[PDB]
């Protein structure tokens, strides 16, 4: 439910840019199949950037909708201002999610204390577990081990999403926190380092086109069996490095269309169509992983 | 003007966090009778993020109506969803203020042709002159000369302000536009280098407590006496640094509420209150400054 391979699903849309309901539920269905631990909906990767508030719960209720109690739904929640994060969580409650994914302030790059308010206050206006998602490539803001040794004690912030790629901050956090306290990769190449090193899962880009692949390579991490584990990373390894050749979620989407799962490859502005040369180097990627 | 020194507002607000008129207009009588060229009203250092789109729009507003035709009103339009950033400038199109400053995507990541296609449509659905504005500190993007040579040739966009702080970029953009396309300075420390490299002026956060000396500082480099405009930066040099201490606009909150010139220091969450430590950091820049 928090640990194991957990998908950052794409949002799939028609030419319009419209949520696609018939795309989502093949997704879905796929993911049930496929051993996926849980979806996240409406991260990065779901463009929770170009939804709106409004656009953004009907994706998140449309998917629990078509789950249909199948598989543990996180909604993404952050917001770079407290009140709305707040406001967001508050959409959410009650409604069948299993917690919330929540991102560091973009933008106006807070302190540490201005995260240990923002993170806070949003714990105390819900019931809802928190996963609390550090990713300062995106937000030009970084959720320090300290910070998030604070933040644990907090009864319903229950983990961590940390997308650094920098593996020590696993056993900086693990140190600090309790040993129920959630770590999971955000970063797909460095994954398995991460989980090796005490992590307990991954909120992967890659799930989205080798399900099945991650679940059980995130299965034999969890049971210790890393050398076996190791040998799905490398044949997984290419799409690790590039589903990200251009902007996410663009070779994603075009990957996900490529088999099929979804009808159409469109994003919003500001991303763009998948260049030529992209569509090529994805394309190989998927062969090396023998799905296509 | 879209030139000479700029003052990158603070929002004033009220112990609740809503916006304080008479602080306000206080502020924009002290720019117009110290000399500053223009307004930008909310931007980064007044709390866009913080601010709905309601909220913004009624600032930027109340701003132009105290401005009372005395001094160029520029609204901060930006927005990391281009149908957002579209709708956002549409509320200020026949409003009365001059141009728009408008923030690359940030979180999201766009590529080079992502940022084209996003400003070219914003451009396309306004009247309003548009200034791009560079910060992939805080966007976790950048936009590189190249692509503003591209972006440059859209009729109504008309100038760049540059936050980067890398000195380079000035020259590399002035060879790939007209002669009449806009640098400004996003830098306060970095700004009198700017400018005796070719810039035309600054879009500071320094002019909120020192407006009369950056407005003489940057008539001074337009004038190409640059020994003496350095005598008043070497003053302001301090204050150029510790306005960011702490998360701008947090000191420079502190300072204006120090000089008397709003009523509250207060800001919106995840900003917090200035350290103590914080203060006296600032109070001594001040003085450097000759201001207290
Ligand atoms: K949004
Ligand atoms: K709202
Ligand atoms: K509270
Ligand atoms: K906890
Ligand atoms: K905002
Ligand atoms: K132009």
């Amino acid at each position: 439910m928090f640990t194991g391979s957990i998908v950052a699903i794409v949002t799939p849309m028609d030419e319009k840019g419209n949520v696609c309901r018939a795309s989502l539920k093949k997704l879905i269905d796929y993911h049930v199949a496929s051993g996926t631990s849980a979806i996240v909906s409406v991260g990065t990767t779901g463009e929770s950037a170009t939804l709106n508030h409004d656009e953004h719960a009907d994706v998140v209720m449309m998917t629990l909708d078509l789950a249909d109690g199948r598989i543990p739904v996180i909604a993404g929640t952050g917001a770079n201002a407290t009140a709305e994060a707040i406001s967001l969580t508050q959409r959410f409650n009650d409604s069948g999610i299993v917690g919330c994914l929540t991102v560091t302030p973009y933008y106006n790059r807070p302190s540490q204390e201005g995260l240990y308010q923002h993170f806070k206050a949003i714990a105390e206006h819900t019931d809802l577990p928190q996963i609390l998602y550090n990713v300062p490539s995106r937000t030009g803001c970084d959720l320090l081990p300290e910070t998030v040794g604070r933040l644990a004690k907090v009864k319903n912030i229950i983990g961590i999403r940390e997308a650094t790629g920098n593996l020590t901050r696993v056993n900086q956090i693990k140190e600090l926190v309790s040993d129920d306290f959630v770590l999971l990769s955000g970063d797909d190449a460095s994954a398995l380092d991460f989980m090796q090193l005490g992590g307990h899962g991954v909120i992967s880009v890659t799930a989205n086109v080798a399900a099945r692949d991650m679940a059980q390579m995130c299965k034999l991490a969890a049971e210790g069996h890393f050398a076996e584990a190791r040998v799905i990373n490398q044949r997984l390894m290419p799409l690790h490095n590039k589903l990200f050749v251009e902007p996410n979620p663009i070779p994603v989407k075009w990957a996900c269309k490529e088999l099929g799962l979804v009808a159409t490859d469109t994003l919003r502005l500001p991303m763009t169509p998948i260049t030529d040369s992209g569509r090529e180097t994805v394309r190989a990627a998927l062969k090396h992983a023998g799905l296509l």
